[PDB]
């Protein structure tokens, strides 16, 4: 991969022929299994701000983000935003952030997190006040990324253990735009 | 299996003989594995109320419950006291109850729920004013067991992703005692 590659990189939408290749690369990159119907519902253009990085005609990264009120925010991640603001006062959650592995450090998530920041910034009916997120503990790589990007450890989230299922343990980061 | 079984049945508290038992029993019971702290913690008598039925010296079943004040409920089922109820006021969590395969339908996991309820009825530091439990949305044997016991449906718990792991939908069941 040319060290040059972030200059020939394109951005566009995620759409309905990409799901194969989305759930190719989520199951390089996650442990988690999401159900099928995540995967059509980020590649739709409805619900979520779905972003790839293209490198000749290749998805080599993308972002998922979720608009969201205050009332959609995870309940223990409630107090990400202080308490004065409106209850329509919308934050942006990244779902999901990967870059292809041979084409990491080269910009591109870097690119995708500031076309986040732009879209959340610029236009009016998905203007944010914060952007949040969980990462595992254990993920210095991405936790080292989004520190040196000016997010802050809002939460520290303990293990969780259920007949329902585990949560492992994470950190809520949370970076605060447009006068969050 | 006879079917005077029950008539000779014992009850006793787990203790830390009994966790290579408990940990077998449980890796069939339920496809959930806790940490083997939990296992350390439900055999040593100090935050857990667990009772073993025994048959012929053999732990046949167990349940193993929390006595919790209500700021220590589930965020998701805080409701299951209404807010007349003494900040002290207590409940009992089912974290588990089980009975070796065979030797189910034979009046063993009402008897170890009849023992929880006394425990928390009669004895002070202990009581409770109802006891609650989580049910995969999938476990109708253990459905029918607490309804026919009068439970009741409190809540249903949607399925839940993130990064950090997947939570299975269920059931919050609830049954009142003592006033409750
Ligand atoms: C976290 C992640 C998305 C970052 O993507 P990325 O494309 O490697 O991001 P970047 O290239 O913009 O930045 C990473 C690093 O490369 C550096 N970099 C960028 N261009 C560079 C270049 N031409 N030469 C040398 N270094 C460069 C960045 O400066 C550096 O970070 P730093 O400024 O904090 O020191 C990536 O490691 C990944 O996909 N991880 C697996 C998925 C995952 O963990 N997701 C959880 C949510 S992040
Ligand atoms: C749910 C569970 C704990 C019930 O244990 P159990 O020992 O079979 O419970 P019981 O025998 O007291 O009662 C069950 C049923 O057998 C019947 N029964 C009891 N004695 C009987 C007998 N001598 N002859 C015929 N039927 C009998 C009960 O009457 C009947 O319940 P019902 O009144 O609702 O019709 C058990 O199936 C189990 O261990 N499941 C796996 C673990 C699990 O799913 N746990 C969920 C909570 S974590
Ligand atoms: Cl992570
Ligand atoms: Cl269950």
């Amino acid at each position: 991969v040319p060290s040059s590659a972030l200059s020939e990189v394109s951005l566009r939408l995620l759409c309905h022929d990409d799901i194969d290749t989305v759930k190719h690369l989520c199951g390089d990159w996650f442990p988690i299994e999401y159900p099928d119907s995540w995967y059509r519902d980020i590649t739709s253009n409805k619900k979520f701000f779905s972003l790839a990085a293209t490198y000749r005609g290749a998805i080599v990264g993308m972002i998922v983000a979720e608009i969201k009120n205050r009332t959609k925010i995870h309940k223990e991640d409630g107090d990400i935003l202080a308490s004065n603001f409106s209850v329509d006062t919308q934050v942006a959650y990244i779902l999901s952030l990967g870059v292809v592995k041979e084409f990491r450090k080269h910009g591109i998530g870097s690119l995708l997190l500031e076309s986040l920041k732009d879209h959340i910034s610029t236009t009016a009916q998905d203007h944010c006040k914060a952007i949040y997120l969980h990462v595992l503990t254990t993920n210095n790589t991405a936790i080292n990324f989004y520190e040196n990007r000016d997010f802050k450890q809002h939460h520290y989230l303990p293990y969780y253990y259920s007949i329902r299922g585990v949560l492992k343990d994470g950190f809520t980061y949370v970076l605060y735009i447009n006068g969050g």
